[PDB]
DNA sequence: TCATGTCAAGGCCGATTATTTTTTCCCCAAAATCGCCGGTTTAAAATTCCCCAGAAGG
């Protein structure tokens, strides 16, 4: 009934089975290969992805 | 070094485990069938005993 609930269930399902079941070709649990991965470090501050609009305040202040 | 399809599930087969049913084996008792031996009966074959004729010897 809520997208937050759906995302929570999806993440739990992934971490339970999807990223735990061994792959049919690599034949190994994805998390072990993840541990083998070497990704570049993240920046401290994330690229701000937020709608930016300019508005005007009414006479009263509303 | 570019760019470059990949993973999961379903179905089928084989092997293993569990449950049920059927068949066999062993031992004991009773009945039936079959086998062997002996005796009896029937049929066929063999041997010995009396009178007629022929042949041989003195």
């Amino acid at each position: 009934e809520s997208i937050e609930e759906l995302n929570f269930l999806l993440h739990r399902w992934l971490d339970q089975v999807a990223n735990r079941k061994p792959n049919a070709t690599t034949g190994i649990s994805p998390q072990e290969r993840w541990a083998e991965e070497s990704l570049k470090p993240l920046p401290l501050k994330d690229y701000d992805t937020s709608y930016l609009s300019y508005r005007k305040v009414h006479w009263d202040g509303s």
